[PDB]
């Protein structure tokens, strides 16, 4: 059968196509070869521009224009005409020089020095430096987006439900008071932090010859200082330079980048689980469009995706840095995955965001609970009592925790407190024994 | 961009599409589909079938005909209609039903009783046995035929090169030789081992409502013995009946079955690697179409392959046994990726098939390098005189290893040890030292 | 600092060292040398029983007394003997050998025959035959025997609450009912298919020299069948035999092994998490020593050791059977490790049945809660409403689901069902909506 | 069996225990008490040292030194002690109180203020202090101090072999010469990425109460900013501030420090293989103490440990972070680990360093290699041909690919090249081929 979204093995092209489409400019075999086109083009304009090299004269502003013309409009049709060319070769990079010797035939200036298109490069640096436009591309245009998304949509909770009261739940029990909007605000911090390391990561990025040493550049080209060159050419393309490496770019950063992205999915899953639950517990509703329950399928959707994506991101990024030698070739295919890892964490991600749309707060549930809980009273009135130096406070709480507002109240009256401590323990209910709970929520902007 | 082989995310159904299309009727949208129209399909015949359950009496051949052409005929236009009433019900399981009304509705006898289809079925019913027959489909029409041709594939190399002495390589340095054969006759036993081990896994499936205790059957029909029609139902569908269950199928068995393809594509992992070494020393070269060098870029591509399988493999094993209570939806969207792990396995499987008809041994190279390696002669020198009595061999032999025949020979006769004996040592080479190998080649039909 | 459980880095051997003390004996040093031990005096006890092996006459049963006798006695000053005797030789194995000859330097007619102990062994011969003996014995004496008490302590549980009515809870939200004993049917069905997969792996073993062939001992006994003397060796120490194999043990079986463990484990995770579900819903509460609340602390402790449990295991499974060439070295150092995953199983085996022992259903909260979920029996009203042909069952459920018994009697009046039918429907409760989950109960033990 | 190096099941204490002494000061129960101490004691000094806490006097420096004794001389006796309070207690955090609550009642001063000792905290509070200090203690003065050794190690390799030349291996086959310095360098300088990126990981801590909103301090003192005031406590103790968090602190930062151990480590497995690749190659030879062969056993020993740590750090860095509500107790138990990932880390630190003292490259092999591999000139041929216009270079080299010097030199001379590149060309042999290998491993000094 012919391949469409219905026929496709993995859901990411088939039943989640459309959510990743974005991503198919990028990290499919046409986003290979539209980087590979660049990296080119820019490799030749640097032989023009560099005045040593005079076998290639520099280019006019025509000649420039034609060039990045070819980059720019690089089509489906132009990729479709490099796998055509890719069936004789039977190789993907030297189906590029091939391609772009065919759109420069016409061009008589570009044509002279068509032969000099790929001069002195091994594929690798090709396609190293197209990996690192991809990733680039992928965090710059389709990753950071969503992450700001899920941390503007998280700390919108946390602001709009900062003076909610909600019991918390330690080991799924009853616990201090906290605030829904505290709880969301925790994770906002989180994602900020993953989000201002995953910016960090850098991107690296090499050309140097076949095994990283310059051989043939040198041996066409001895008093040229390909070492310049190489960074000033790396680093035009917006990617920071690796000096050091083998046939291939060793791949560590790739690591960085992908360990990031998943320690964010992790704290999505958490977020997704933690949300799952609250519905379970009834503390969040459908959102007005009696209460009516929420389905969390959302979070389930985007956990389920989550757990795919860390596997796959995992599984590069331990495994890419380990090449035999100068370079074996198995990263070659598995490189062709770059885009797999991401894929599904963009699924979770919007699937979160959808999720998110639906919430509403149950208020009435949360302190319907809360006024069922005055056990959690008897923290404050313990470290009161340890102040004012009264003795054996956690027995005596102890022996005293039925719970309720009178059985507090009287047990307070009892103790040997000054009565205007007295007065404070006993205006404390477990809906407002929130502590700085509203106030941290309103600080979060601060950080 | 729309969805073809070049613009896919992900290289199982973009660059190698074409590799993995026994999958696209199996494990993608298309197949699920299929599968679910199958299994409610027989549902309704079973309910017809059942004389206890008057309401939907027997069906006529003619009837059962229609009906077994719906399941058969299949088409991506079936499936294509399917999604687009699913643009409506916002449910999969429910377009399915919709569906079957459509194509039961100008059957007068059929659409009598079209309310009865999904009777008393929850979405997992039907899911979970689609789950089923989707890994029965690929096992047994798949998998275990690449398992087969892998297996042939070096018991074929096993044969040809039975008796072509190899020195050995423990810790990556020469050892007590042994013959080609006999190193391609270990990997053929041990993916045996797990051939036999995959077929014997047991493939789950159950039927028994929303959570597992046939409540609304029961409720409807209270005199029919549904754990009876359970059993009986899930079998008939060539499927192993899974009495206990909540409401989904636990996916224990999953797990049994990607365990066991994980170890054999460990196994094909050992393999890639070892060829990957035995061509870089340069044990075998080009197969004729002086020695050619062969490019082991097929076993990297299988190797890369594997890996990637094993990761997504692994944890969906680990992962879909997982579910909250009675379940949560999180191994809804990861079971849409049961072929994914299956697809990167395939690919492999492919390449090193397509790598070992690439195989020839350089004979003079291998006996080249044992005539340089007269050291291997020490363990055998060493038990002969150790079973005549003759102390300190070890520390003897350790004095005496540069080493040749010669060195060795005249080692030998200033030995204590009777004519007859010093003759069989001064007989061998590293050539012929091969111990009991090419017998254990002949041998290995016999396991 | 010196070792001991207070100054010991892990935790298997620190704090939770008394917890897996019967480990000690199998995988430590202890334990390895103790194999080593057996293994190298049955060796040579076959080398004597074999008429054709001259050199080693038969043996008296004195003499096979005083062998037994250093195997069975094997104390820790004899394991810190051969530690000793390590500091010279530098090998382990080197030192076993010594340290046995030593224990036989005053028997004439066992040291007339010492330097045939280890006669034309490898060291790997001795070492894969230990580590076979090591999770032969774990297996049989420790795992299965906490696996069929996590089995017991289930079923005890699903028997005693057969009939304790559950809201079960898909999505965590409201579902058709099942009972307390059902759920824990469930679980002890699935332990008991895995019980059976992990008593049914093979524990393989060999011996055969250097590379696999049996050089050495031809190469001294021509006339002897070392493939014969190989297979009766390993089958008499009760271990299954590996005929084909490069110097070490392929370790597919460990995989084969620690697969099933980790399934098992997945299925405890499952479990420690859904019991801590309910004990935050309040289904449970604190066995009798006003309902008290039971701490989860061993049903977390449990779930946080087998993750690192399945984690160490899986790693060893994955990477123990990928060996290069005729091997490398990288499996000696891990496979020290064998004992480390099970004694992260083995605490929290623990810690689950002490969890287990606490739990004591809160009856009234289970009914409670049903009662004030009478949507539940929307399900049933539908399937016998479709039963009679009454159109749009769903559509009218929906516009009915506040729902309570007298709402749902008058809906239940009002259908066109005959008078026998609404009676049986009014009849139903929340609580007694639970099909056949009791009778599923107790027909677990005809599984 | 009572606990010893030789009963222990895990060889991280047991053959290993040694090589990990570092360790049981840090990560072991003691290491945690011995924490769990300071941070207590620093906790009672900041509010005796804060005015606005009367009820804490300040206190003298005598007072001061005595509290300051407790921390400094912690001993395993002081730590056994806590144990055996343990045993009542049955609470860990509550047997650390009660130790000091001891320790203190000889000093009135101090005795006076003992029940402000753990004021307003929670277990937790003290517990993740504790561990950021554990592995702060473990980066500054173990695992950095080893990653320095490493990369000086590399680094002495690269300059001592700078030009020394190398036939580098692609796919395991024969490709442009480097030198082995070159590739040492290559190692350097990506273990060096991951030192500056582990250096800069934050270590984080919190402190404010059972749910993180300071509730009960609030409660008792409403005047105090306990939001500065954790800041400044936990900043005093070196550590960074984790101002949002729940019961406990997330953990992201752990992940954080274990992927970049785990980034290092992936590099080393790397070196540790290439290495043993090497020397199969018979690259390198024994260091001088006719060439001698060097046993690669130190470096598959650090192999093996190395794939240990990164399965136990990559569990601990993805589940850690993920915590029901506001926490499950599932990571107390798990974080008792936190040293083991690291022990087998440091195992695999040492024995690459013990590898690496024994390397001696065998300069007379590399170049006879070198010399029978004159393809690889052709590579700089094609370029300088390509330099001067000449058409079809790839093709014409092509049918030139037995090749020697003298064949060379006559297709060189035979090629319409200017005298002088004709001579250029003339001039290069595979030895000498190697590009800017050399310059490069002298520049390594300046990044």
């Amino acid at each position: 059968m012919e391949l469409s979204s219905l026929t496709a093995v993995s859901p990411v092209d088939g039943r989640y196509g459309d959510k990743v489409s974005a991503l198919r400019g990028i990290f499919s075999e046409y986003g290979l070869l539209k980087f590979r086109v660049q990296v080119e083009v820019r490799w030749l304009q640097k032989l023009a521009a560099h005045a040593a090299i005079k076998e290639v004269p520099a280019f006019a502003a025509d000649a420039i224009g034609y060039l990045d013309a070819i980059v720019a409009s690089f089509s489906e049709e132009d990729a479709a005409r490099i796998k055509t060319i890719e069936r004789t070769t039977n190789h993907d990079v030297k189906a590029v020089e091939y391609f772009l010797k065919e759109k420069v035939a016409e061009i008589p200036e570009l044509h002279a020095v068509s032969e000099f298109i790929h001069f002195a490069c091994t594929s690798e640096d090709i396609n190293n430096l197209s990996h690192a436009l991809m990733l680039k591309t992928a965090r710059d245009e389709v990753i950071l987006p969503y992450w700001r998304q899920l941390i503007d949509g998280l700390k919108d909770l946390a602001v709009q439900y900062r003076d909610i009261p909600l019991l918390s739940r330690t080991h799924g029990q009853p616990a201090t008071p906290s605030t829904i909007g505290k709880e969301m605000a925790n994770v906002a911090y989180r994602m900020e932090r993953q989000y201002r390391q995953l910016n960090q990561v850098e991107i690296l990025g090499k050309i140097n010859g076949a095994v990283g040493n310059y051989n043939a550049h040198i041996a066409a080209y001895p008093e040229v200082d390909w070492h310049q060159f190489s960074e000033e050419f790396v680093t035009s393309l917006g990617i920071q330079w690796n000096p050091y490496t083998t046939q291939i770019e060793p791949h560590d950063y790739i690591a960085e980048l992908f360990d990031c992205v998943a320690r964010f999915n992790t704290i999505l899953i958490d977020f997704d689980r933690d949300v799952w639950g609250y519905i379970a517990l009834n503390h969040f509703k459908q959102k007005t469009i009696m209460p009516h329950k929420v389905n969390p399928i959302d979070f389930e959707n985007s956990e389920g995706n989550l757990g795919l994506s860390n596997a796959v991101l995992q599984h590069l990024a331990s495994k890419l840095p380990v090449s035999r030698w100068q370079r074996d070739l198995t990263d070659s295919t598995v490189l062709r995955n770059l885009g797999v890892g991401i894929g599904y964490a963009l699924i979770a991600y919007q699937s979160t965001l959808k999720g998110v749309s639906k919430l509403e707060v149950n208020r009435d549930h949360l302190l319907d609970e809360l006024d069922h809980n005055w056990e959690v009273l008897a923290e404050p009135i313990q470290t009161v009592m340890r102040r004012y130096g009264i003795e054996k406070p956690y027995e005596k709480l102890k022996e005293l925790t039925r719970v309720d507002a009178e059985g507090m109240k009287q047990f307070i009256d009892g103790l040997a407190l000054p009565e205007e401590e007295k007065a404070r323990l006993k205006a404390m209910t477990p809906a407002n024994y929130i502590g700085r709970a509203i106030t941290m929520v309103d600080e979060l902007k601060h950080h």
